[PDB]
C-alpha cells in the first residue's frame, strides 16, 4: 500500500492536510496511526467528511500495519 | 487486521450495514474491495459519514490487502 504519509493522504484525496499534519507531529504513517479526533479539533480540520476519512484510514492502518 | 467483513464493519462501527451488504454481493473482504459509491446509492446507504468510512476502508483494504 501507500508508503508515505503524503501517499496515503493523496490516495484518500486529502493531501491538502499534509502540511498541517507534519507541522504537528504527523510525519510518518507510524505517527499517523496515533491520530484521534481531538487532534483534528486542534488542527482546525473540521470537515466531518475529511475527519471520517482520516480517522478510518488511521484505524485501518493500525490494524493491517 | 480484521478478518471478516463483519469484523471490519464492527471496527469502523458500521455493523448496521452488514446485512445490507451481504444480501447484495458483499460477503467477504475480497468482495468489499470492489465497493464504489453508486452501489451505496443503490443500497440506500446515504449517510455521507457512513459512505466516507465505507469507501475509505475499501480503498485501503485494496491497497494494503
Amino acid at each position: 500500500g501507500p508508503k508515505t504519509l503524503h501517499e496515503l493522504l493523496e490516495r484518500i484525496g486529502l493531501e491538502e492536510h499534509t502540511s498541517t499534519l507534519l507541522l504537528n507531529g504527523y510525519q510518518t504513517l507510524e505517527d499517523f496511526k496515533e491520530l484521534r479526533e481531538t487532534h483534528l479539533n486542534e488542527l482546525n480540520i473540521m470537515d466531518p467528511q475529511h475527519r471520517a476519512k482520516l480517522l478510518t484510514a488511521a484505524e485501518l492502518l493500525l490494524d493491517y500495519d
